[PDB]
Formats: structure tokens, sequence, C-alpha cells
């Protein structure tokens, strides 16, 4: 019905919780037979392991390559800033929220060091698989390591450079766009053949979650992990964009908000901010008469760079399942995670679902087990649809922000 994707994924939920329970009260398996009963799911855990490596390189070039495009002047400099401070807004509010109210619970300078030495790797290669850590050793000195766990935070930079270079090159990069867009293509449809076998592996995923969960506190935290999510996105969309736009727009930003309720509409059904684009055009030129200019400058580069939803989902994510793993964290890991996540985001903008490649590439690189994603697609459906709902009204903010900021560049 052209949402089997959302209805795939729910029946799967749904199927994989009576699994489990039937399974769990009416019979006794052991811990081998236990494991392969979750093979399925270990499969399909491979499946968007492989698919990372291509889909960000491919995406990230491309993204970037055709970012160039988008911004230029000072027009798409005032948006580039305008989704940088949005961003930091958000990352930092996903951090107090996560880390006061605490959802799975119960050096700084290292940690700080390491995510700029993993952003600029020795080797391209081996950044694939593995990740620079460091350590004290004792009058104390210094130790390098390079351990296993893909370094998405290198390859991103690299290929944001790399963007960069060959969209500047003109014919003589051409040929790099090119196979890079293909290759961008390609990956999206072999995604697209995965997330076909997405329902089988998520139904055992979550059977075998089931099986294994001792006491219902997970059930509770797994509540205020949704809590810390929709608490962050209900405050980021309620309270900061629109003080945002009052400040510099000094007009109201609830009626801004109503003329872009049928793309806001849009973007819960469809889920994808860049496919709620038609619809956010049309709210913003007709029923907000934000200037056309502007909209073409600034909604095509919203898409890619907007990652307030990121900031407060993927990032609340990936701290909160660092939370139920027990690791006390700290502000240079916390740090690393919510850069992580917004990396992963942007290499996996288009990609269907996400929300749930997002969080096995989050997790890959920061070192928590990809498997405990599987308490995140229990209401990924859920917290993705609103989380595009807030990405949307960023951009549309956007546009408003941008039109008052340039007025003077419209009239020359
Ligand atoms: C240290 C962290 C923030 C990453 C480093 C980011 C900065 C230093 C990097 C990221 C992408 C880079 C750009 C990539 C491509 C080009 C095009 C080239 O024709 C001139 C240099 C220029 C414009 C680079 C300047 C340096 C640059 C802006
Ligand atoms: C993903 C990790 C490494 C964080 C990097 C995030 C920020 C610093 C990066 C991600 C993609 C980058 C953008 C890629 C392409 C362009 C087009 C260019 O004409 C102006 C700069 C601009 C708009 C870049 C600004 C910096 C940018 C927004
Ligand atoms: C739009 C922009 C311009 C310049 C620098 C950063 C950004 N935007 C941004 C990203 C991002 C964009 C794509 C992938 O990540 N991440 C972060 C974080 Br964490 C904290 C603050 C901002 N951020």
């Amino acid at each position: 019905k052209n949402n089997w994707v959302l209805l795939s994924t729910v029946a799967a939920v749904v199927l994989g919780i009576t699994t489990g329970v039937l399974v769990r009260e009416h019979s006794n398996l052991s811990t081998l037979e236990k494991f392969y009963f979750a093979f399925p799911g270990e499969i399909l855990m491979r499946m968007l392991k492989l698919i990372i490596l291509p889909l960000i390189i491919s995406s990230m070039i491309t993204g970037v390559a055709a970012l160039d495009s988008n911004v230029s002047g000072k027009i798409g400099l005032r948006a580039v800033v305008y989704y940088f401070c949005t961003t930091l807004i958000a990352v930092i509010l996903g951090i107090v929220l996560v880390v006061s109210i605490k959802p799975g619970v119960t050096s700084t300078v290292d940690a700080m060091l390491d995510l700029i030495r993993n952003m600029f790797p020795e080797n391209l290669v081996q950044a694939c698989f593995q990740q620079y850590k460091t350590k004290r050793e004792e009058e104390y000195k210094i130790v390098g390591m390079y351990s296993d766990g893909i370094n998405v935070l290198g390859l991103i930079v690299f290929c944001l450079v790399f963007g960069l270079v060959i969209g500047k090159m003109g014919e003589k990069g051409q040929i790099l766009v090119d196979f890079f867009n293909a290759l961008s293509d390609a990956t999206m449809k072999i995604v697209q053949i995965i997330m076909c076998y997405m329902p089988l592996g998520i139904l055992f995923l979550i059977a075998g979650k089931i099986i294994e969960v001792e006491d219902w506190e997970i059930f509770r935290k797994l509540g205020l992990y949704m809590a810390t999510v929709l608490t962050g996105l209900a405050i980021h969309s309620i309270v900061i964009l629109p003080l945002i736009y009052f400040i510099v727009v000094r007009k109201n930003p609830f009626r801004f908000a109503m003329g872009m309720a049928q793309a806001l509409l849009t973007a819960l059904m469809i889920s994808s901010s860049s496919a709620t684009l038609p619809v956010t055009f049309r709210c913003a030129e007709e029923n907000n008469q934000v200037d056309k200019r502007i909209t073409r400058f600034v909604l095509p580069v919203g898409a890619t760079i907007n990652m307030d939803g990121t900031a407060l989902y993927e990032a609340v994510a990936a701290v909160f399942i660092a939370q139920l793993n027990d690791l006390d964290l700290g502000i240079g890991q916390i740090i690393t995670i919510s850069i992580t996540a917004t990396s992963a985001s942007i290499g996996a903008a288009g990609v269907p679902q996400a929300g749930l490649v997002t969080m096995v590439i989050v997790l890959s690189a920061v070192g928590l087990p990809a498997e405990d994603v599987t308490l995140i697609i229990a209401v990924d459906w859920l917290l993705d649809r609103f989380r595009t709902m807030v990405n949307v009204l960023g951009d549309a903010f956007g546009t408003g922000i941008v039109e008052k900021l340039s007025k003077k560049e419209l009239e020359q």
C-alpha cells in the first residue's frame, strides 16, 4: 500500500513480542539454543553492517558535491550558520536531558584528542575497520593502540574534503561525481533489498531479547528513553526554534507553523525530509509568503545539514544504550557520541529507515553492541516520525530567518 515499510516494521515488532512471551513461558531453552533462535536477527545485523562502508562513502561525497551547488553566495552562508546554531543547541539539549534524566541507568582531554585523531586517520583502508585509541601510562606518557571499530569520523571527514575538491574541479572531476552518484544510487537499491528482509530479522531480534530479559526494569528504562527523546524534540520544536524565529524575525512563530501544517503532516507519513520538500516548498512560499529565491538555496541545504533531529534522537539513543551497558561515560565520551551521531546521519541521509541504519553506524563506531539497537526499532517508527517533523519545522523556520537576514540581497 506504499506504506509496507511502516506496516511491516510494526507487524514484526508486534509478532516479535508475541513470539518472545510465548517461547519464554512455554519453553525453557538453553544458552546455545537461545543463540540459534536469534540467528535470523544476527544475519540482519551483518547486512546492515556490511552496507555501512559503501553507503557513507558514496553518500557523503555525493551529498557534499551536491551541497557545493546549493550553498553559494551570502544567502547560502546564512543557512549554513543557522543550521550550525540550531544543531548546536539541539546537541546540548539532548545531552542535558539524557545526563539528567539518566534513562537507562541502574580522561576528557584524551577523549577529545582521540576525537581529532580519528578525524584524520593515518590510513584510509584501515579507517574502514579500525579506530585510534590512546591511554595514559607510567611522569606519564601517551600510548596509541588502533583497535577494531569502523572509523566513521575519519571516513566522513575525508569524504567531506574529497567531495568539496571534486565538486570544484568542474569537468575534470565530473567522472568522479558521476561514479559516486551511481555508487550512491546502487547502494540505496541494495539497502531496499535488505529492508525487505528486515521484518524477519527484526522479528527474531526483538523475540530473542524478550527471552533474555530477567526483569521488567528494561521496559521501564525504555519508557524513560521515549520520554527523553520526546521531551527534547518537544522543547526544540515548541520553545527553542520558535524563540530563535521570534527574535530574528520579530513575528509570531506560531502562525508561521500553521502554514507548514500540510508539510508537517506529510513529514510524519513519509518520514523523510528530502521527500517532503515538494510539499515544503509549496507551504513555505504560498502560506508563509517566503521568497521563492530563499527556499531554493535554503531548503535543499536544510534537507542535508539539519541535524537537530539527530542530535535529539540518535545522539540520545546512543548515550541511552551506553548507560544500559553500565558505562559511566564522561564529557569527552558523550561529545564523541554526539559528533558520531551527526556524522552517521549525513552519511546515511536518504537511506530507507535512516534511524535504524544511522544507529547501527553510531553503535559500531562508538563501540557499543550493535545488537542493543533492538530496543530502538521497537519505537523507532514512532520517534523517527516525530524526528522528521522537527527537522521540517527547523528548515521551515530557517527559510524565514534567511529571508529577514538577506532582505537587501533580494532587493539587489
Ligand atoms: C579540523 C576539522 C574541523 C576538519 C578540518 C576542516 C577544514 C580545515 C577543511 C574541511 C574541508 C576542507 C576544504 C575541502 C576542499 C577545498 C577545495 C580546495 O580547492 C581549496 C581548499 C578547500 C576549501 C578545503 C579547505 C580546508 C577545509 C575547509
Ligand atoms: C560530519 C562531521 C565530520 C562534522 C562535520 C559537520 C560540518 C562541519 C560539515 C558537514 C558537511 C559540510 C558542508 C559540505 C559542503 C559545503 C558547501 C560549501 O560550498 C560551503 C561549506 C559547506 C556547507 C560545508 C560546511 C561544513 C559542513 C556542514
Ligand atoms: C551546519 C554546520 C556548519 C558548520 C559546522 C557544523 C554544522 N552542523 C553540525 C553537524 C553536522 C552537519 C552534518 C553532519 O554533522 N554536527 C554538529 C554538532 Br555535533 C554540533 C554543532 C553543529 N553541527
